[PDB]
């Protein structure tokens, strides 16, 4: 139906098949971070039912994102399947300026970004990759899995693919987006009316939300969060959130258990939790008085407070 | 190695995969005969080992050639395999103005043609297709299976794929190219020095070559040949040949037998043949005092004479 979506599927499929024939070395070279592949298709009086007649697809830094996908435990054939076997679905939460889709198997998020975001991604990509190498892919940062430019009849859009913070199986009933902002930050009364609303710093403090995780999990989490946010501060990045999803095992009734190699952000509640819960927490949205260094401290203070 | 060959393989592979997703109706529409699909690829600092960095691939009338392939008993998946699993090999006989390749499994011939040949193919394609429908694909005419334009760094070439006249298994030890020309037509003394030489009308009359086929096979063959050549005359085509290949079952030692659904042009010798032979005969090269109407009669007179 959506031709821009059909071009994405076609292009991801094309991209992965091309790479399937490439010898993948253990290392990237500097030029890999400046590389791209472009395809321009023109069908005249042919194949009108499946594809736009005229479209372009561009993949940025194919070798870098192939390297990242493997580092994040993602097999190319699986990634291809998740994005092409059936169409991605549009989804509830957003902030248009921006359209979100989820892969059909709920493993990946596809976000539409600006050309300025693309330029910033290129700017930080090497440092990001080096950070991912240093931590062996154990991080709360968004996992950037692919970045693309699509052209269909006058319309150009840029797309980034990331890992879903939430489980691909275990449904989430409650969702928070936290910054630790000194300035008052709350969901509006029209916002709370949403089905799965994106609640914020005030809603969390207001409704006395607690997260019941044991001491070891909390320390591990916060240690990771500390390194990640300092890296972000170092890059002068800000306006990022901690996304928090809560799975209620009671409401849902593998009976409340998750695959930690797929749902990488999952943390089980401790044994004395008022309710059987699984949390899914990760950093999102990194690409944009309040300065990065301060923002970094504010964010970390608040998160340590709420755990 | 040969980048133009690698682009062909890449493009045929691409073409067949695209069509694999198309609903194929039983009929062609007029626009199918004017259709094409174009792909332009630009790789910057990427994938230098497998492909040229910059290339174009164009397929003419994809639906028509898909329809023809099925009419000629050829499955798209098989055709794809024959042309992509391993590289086509360059081959002995030619006439440069023109490079020939054979598919690795010896099922298909790939000939390089001019843009004027491409223009003439478009001119006759509908009438050709209609002729193929009328005879249910039972014909000695070349079987046109695909036509393409390749671009690699300044070099543009046009390619047509046809069925090999000869067997994909049974080797041929002797080869003739016959026109029935009133003007003397012979292989040169430098030509006969070739390993598998392309002998001609004089060599055949000179060396008293006989073809030992029974009366029914001869009549069937000549009846077909009659209709085919009249069709060609009707299109004002000329300078076409009967290609004759001879398989010697003795020299070769399925013990001398062939699959008639693959080696469609094969005709076994009759029981009293001085030697166990299989012949492979078909019309080739149709795309260009001596006028088409006369040429047609001359050609038919000579061929009926030699059988
Ligand atoms: N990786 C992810 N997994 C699951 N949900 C996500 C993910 N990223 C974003 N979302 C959802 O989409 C919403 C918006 O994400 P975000 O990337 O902040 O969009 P944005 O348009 O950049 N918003 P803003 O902060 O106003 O710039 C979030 O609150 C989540 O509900
Ligand atoms: N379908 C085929 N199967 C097997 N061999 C072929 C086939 N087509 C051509 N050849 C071989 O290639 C030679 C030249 O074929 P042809 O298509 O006549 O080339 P050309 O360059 O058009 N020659 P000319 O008659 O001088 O214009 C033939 O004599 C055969 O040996
Ligand atoms: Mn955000
Ligand atoms: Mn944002
Ligand atoms: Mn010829
Ligand atoms: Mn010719």
């Amino acid at each position: 139906s959506d031709p821009l979506l059909s071009v994405l599927m076609w292009g991801v499929n094309h991209s992965i098949n091309e790479l399937s024939h490439v010898q993948i070395p253990v290392m990237l070279m500097p030029d890999d971070f400046k590389a791209y592949s472009k395809i321009k298709v023109d069908n005249h009086l042919f194949n009108k039912e499946n594809m736009p007649s005229h479209f372009k697809f561009k993949e940025y830094c194919p070798m870098v994102f192939r390297n990242l996908r493997e580092r994040f435990g993602i097999d190319d054939q699986d990634f291809q399947n998740s994005l092409t076997r059936s169409a991605p679905l549009p989804n509830d939460s957003q902030a248009r300026s921006a359209r979100f889709h989820t892969s059909y198997d709920k493993r990946y998020i596809i976000k539409t970004i600006t050309s300025e975001d693309v330029a910033e991604m290129h700017n930080i990509l090497k440092k990001y990759h080096q950070y991912i190498v240093e931590c062996h892919g154990i991080t709360l940062l968004p996992q950037f899995l692919g970045m693309y430019r699509l052209n269909v009849d006058g319309v150009e859009i840029y797309v980034i693919v990331t890992r879903n913070v939430f489980s691909h199986r275990l449904s989430v009933y409650r969702k928070y987006d936290l910054k630790g902002s000194t300035v008052a930050r709350e969901a509006s009364d029209k916002e709370k009316a949403k089905e799965l609303p994106t609640l914020k710093d005030n809603d969390f403090i207001n409704e006395g939300q607690k997260i019941y995780i044991d001491d070891n999990n909390k320390k591990v989490f916060l240690e990771k969060l500390k390194k990640d946010v300092e890296f972000l501060a170092q890059l002068k990045l800000m306006d990022y959130s901690l996304l928090v999803g809560i799975h209620d095992v009671e409401r849902a009734e593998a009976p409340g258990e998750f695959d930690p190699n797929i749902d990488v952000y999952g943390i089980k509640c401790h044994e004395n939790s008022p309710r059987k819960e699984v949390y899914f927490m990760a950093i999102i949205d990194i690409l944009t008085t309040v300065n990065p260094e301060q923002y970094s401290k504010r964010f970390l203070d608040f998160i340590g407070h709420i755990l």
